[PDB]
């Protein structure tokens, strides 16, 4: 289980664009992946989840991923969120 905390960089933060991206994004992946904003908590897998934790530009977040390929999911969820 990898926590990583980061700045969404992302111009309106995790609206309909972003969101489905990282939904998009996360299926690659065999882990387990979590946001959390907070006490909000959302499965990256859930567009609807996603919404739901009403992320905006700058907001301070951790990326919770649980499998095999945890690692690789944290990095490359954290470079998403900081470039692109």
């Amino acid at each position: 289980m990898i926590s990583t905390k980061v700045t969404i960089n992302c111009p309106a933060g995790l609206d309909s664009k972003a969101a489905a991206l990282l939904v998009q994004k996360v299926s690659k992946y065999s882990s387990s992946i979590w946001l959390e904003k907070g006490e909000r908590r959302a499965n990256a897998k859930s567009l609807l989840g996603l919404l739901s934790l009403g992320v905006e530009r700058n907001a301070a977040i951790t990326i919770i991923t649980d499998g095999e390929d945890e690692k690789k999911a944290a990095d490359e969820i954290s470079e998403y969120f900081t470039v692109g």
